[PDB]
């Protein structure tokens, strides 16, 4: 047997997170100066008798600066008092912030509040092109549109191309802010860049900046950093000691991007458990899908792929010595999963993650077999098995495992594939299709998504990649829609959902493969949430 040749880069990271020592002197000056900070904040947010736009500026202010999340409750009382009244008398800037922070916490306000903004033909007045701060709310708000909100169809095309005409003259940071808008909106970002990005870009050097909420962003941020230094250098271990990088040096080493993925799924204290079950997970499927794509002949992928099915310690003996080792490894890691969930009487859900890992595996199968065969599906086809290969199904479950508060019900909810999920994993099949459709076509993966599409429609590469981007925009409206109230489950669990979503857009950005390639999109990212801490 010849196997195919070591192609990955190595971990372009070494061993600079394998230790991190916390210092419990300045953690603990930090925690207490940002209770203070944060009671002065929640008494700011809590003062009577301000006016609809500034109330819409200090929310949005404290999400941008990532610290919404110690004020849930009040932030969520002030908007439903504001969608209950139904203001409707205001500029543009006022009107789009209000649409887009009412329908991102659920709150199903009418799209009419933008008419008046509109001619009879239903396009946007021209005579706007000069109000850049409502053309970047309206931009903002461009992406948060469900199916219902087609009088918004014109919305980003409209600001996009006066925001670009406005963009080179404005003051700083504005600029800097329009600038960025542009390249990345804050409705798809992941929220601890964007966070990042507005403390440190825009917050920091705004003339009217609040010095009380600047200093609590820069020392919530730095200070949840160190949890995340912690998390991954006792991830980096848990790697280490499994030594992958010399038993299986077939498999990518992406310890550190799987933990990135994790992050941006959530990143509050809270979820310190689920994140860290998370990685370990991301991380072990990342070397199944290597087992799969770049080692194992058919013979030895059917015998891995049925011993996965009947997960048993008892079948190590019917697999190849180097499958032994991810086999063992995979059954390990849930019993420590079991065991992790004990005390909090959640062992038993489990066996959720356990069934959908399953299910990836067998799709994985299939996928090696219609390589072999040279077979191209039609596109119907090659979505009943191509969506699971995401593993999205399986990370969305795999997401809810160290959540204290998940229930049976919750999962059940899962398993039937609700509407929201399946929307999350067709953004990661179809963009992940577009951006990696080059490179599967020359290894000779003709069974890819895009030539499935090609070949279905009888279009071309360029058609094809139109239509998977309409199938993104379609989930993205979906995915919109499954967040308005009511909900089916707490939105505590949506959330994931849409931050799989939006990991996707920013590991693809632009249309390049960024996870086996983290050189170009994450690791600047990396270095600015993992690596450098915010200069106070
Ligand atoms: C499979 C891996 C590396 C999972 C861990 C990181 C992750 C969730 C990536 C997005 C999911 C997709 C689209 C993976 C594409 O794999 P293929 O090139 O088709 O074998
Ligand atoms: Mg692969
Ligand atoms: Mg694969
Ligand atoms: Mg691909």
């Amino acid at each position: 047997i010849v196997r195919p040749v070591a192609d990955f880069s190595p971990s372009l990271w070494g061993d600079q997170f394998l230790s991190f020592s916390i210092k419990n002197q300045v953690a603990e000056k930090y925690a207490k100066e940002i209770e203070a900070l944060k009671e002065q904040t929640r008494n700011m947010l809590l003062a009577t008798g301000m006016k609809l736009a500034d109330t819409l500026n200090l929310i949005d202010t404290i999400e941008r600066l990532g610290i919404s999340y110690h004020f849930e409750k009040e932030i969520d009382d002030i908007l439903d008092q504001i969608y209950n009244q139904n203001s409707n008398c205001n500029d543009l800037c006022t009107s789009a912030l209000q649409f887009r922070l009412l329908r991102q916490h659920g709150f199903n306000i009418s799209p009419e509040i933008f008419s008046k903004f509109q001619d009879e033909n239903g396009k946007f007045k021209e005579s706007l092109a000069s109000d850049v701060l409502g053309l970047l709310n309206l931009y903002e708000a461009s992406h948060v549109r469900t199916h219902a909100d087609d009088i918004l169809e014109d919305a980003l095309a409209f600001s996009t191309i006066h925001l670009e005409s406005a963009a080179p003259h404005l003051k700083s940071p504005l600029r800097e802010q329009v600038t960025h808008a542009l390249e990345q909106c804050l409705h798809k970002g992941v929220p601890r860049v964007e966070t990042r990005f507005f403390i440190s870009s825009i917050y920091d050097k705004e003339q009217s900046k609040n010095n009380v909420l600047l200093r609590f962003a820069k020392l919530d941020f730095n200070l949840l950093q160190m949890l995340h230094k912690q998390e991954l250098a006792q991830v980096s271990r848990w790697w280490k000691d499994l030594d992958f990088v010399t038993t299986l040096p077939y498999a990518r080493d992406r310890v550190v991007e799987c933990y990135f993925w994790a992050l941006g799924v959530y990143f509050e204290p809270q979820y310190s458990q689920a994140r860290v079950m998370l990685v370990k997970t991301i991380s072990m499927i990342s070397i199944v899908d290597d087992t799969f794509d770049a080692y194992g002949t058919v013979k030895e992928l059917e015998a891995y792929t049925d011993a996965i099915q009947r997960w048993d310690i008892n079948e190590i003996d019917r697999l190849p010595d180097y499958m032994k080792i991810s086999y063992k490894a995979i059954l390990d890691l849930y019993k420590d999963y079991e065991k992790e969930l004990s005390s909090a009487g959640r062992s038993h859900i489990v066996c959720h993650a356990i069934e959908r890992m399953k299910e990836v595996v067998r799709n994985y199968n299939v996928e090696s077999t219609w390589f072999i065969e040279g077979y191209t599906p039609p596109v119907s086809e090659y979505l009943s098995n191509a969506l699971a290969t995401t593993t999205y199904y399986y990370l969305a479950t795999t997401s809810y495992l160290g959540m204290k508060s998940a229930t049976e019900q919750d999962f059940e909810w899962l398993s039937k594939n609700p509407k929201i999920l399946e929307a999350s994993v067709i953004i990661c099949r179809v963009i992940d299709d577009t951006a990696t459709y080059e490179v599967e076509k020359s290894r000779g993966q003709i069974a890819t998504g895009i030539e499935c599409c090609m070949r279905d429609y009888g279009i071309s590469t360029k058609e094809a990649m139109a239509k998977f981007q309409n199938m993104a925009e379609t989930a993205w409206k979906d995915i919109n829609e499954g967040l308005l109230r009511p909900t089916p489950v707490s939105t505590e669990f949506l959330t994931p959902i849409l931050n799989l979503a939006r990991i996707v857009e920013v590991t693809y950005i632009h249309n390049l493969d960024g996870y086996t390639h983290p050189e170009k999109v994450l690791k600047p990212h990396i270095i600015n949430l993992l690596v450098d801490s915010i200069k106070i």
